[PDB]
């Protein structure tokens, strides 16, 4: 079958995430701030039981540190989806995801979908090589929106086989997804 749709904590107790510095999205749930997903699962005498790492973007259920209880899901991730989820609310500007360079413009309505794909550092083409395929995001405004916490604008570049279908001029919630990263690996034969 080969899903891992999502993690069932197999008994209760409570989840404390080490090594990572995430932050809690205007969606009241939990953003997916790097790779470093540690979801460390305890009991009543504080033993890990359990320990994950899930995708980066890889939408979390819970916080930390509330006693879960056993067979729930932690955290949430489609089958073919490890996909890169934004932190706030933001625009979509062109720059470095610029049509014609990187992509195939395939335009769609007034909520602006497409049929275009973002791939990883491998499956890049040679057109936009001043082109570090990305997304730029700002705010309502229209200034390069922040990521809480620091100065660096939010720059998520979006990895491998991520479909993208925002197109220029939308706005989106703190908790929705730039472009959604398949995983299928039907089979699981791929370890020597």
């Amino acid at each position: 079958a080969a899903a891992e749709s999502s993690i069932q904590v197999k008994n209760k107790g409570s989840i404390k995430l080490s090594n990572v510095k995430s932050v809690v999205n205007s969606s009241g749930k939990l953003v997916i701030t790097s790779r470093n997903t540690e979801l460390k699962l305890i009991d009543e005498f504080g033993r890990t039981k359990e320990s994950y790492k899930v995708p980066y973007g890889a939408v979390l259920a819970k916080g930390d540190g509330e006693q879960v209880a056993g067979g729930e899901t932690v955290a949430n991730w489609d089958p073919h989806t490890m996909p890169v989820i934004t932190e706030v609310s933001g625009f979509v500007r062109f720059t470095d995801m610029i049509d014609g360079q990187t992509i195939t413009r395939q335009t769609d309505e007034l909520t602006g979908l497409s049929s275009l794909v973002v791939l990883d550092s491998a499956e890049r083409t040679a057109g936009g090589k001043d082109l570090r395929p990305a997304l730029k995001i700002v705010d309502a405004q229209g200034n390069d929106v922040l990521i809480p916490g620091t100065d660096m604008p939010a720059q998520y570049f979006l990895p491998g086989k991520a479909i993208v279908q925002l197109e220029d001029g939308v706005q989106i919630s703190s908790g929705d997804t730039l472009a959604r990263i398949p995983q299928e690996s039907g089979g699981t034969k791929d370890i020597t």
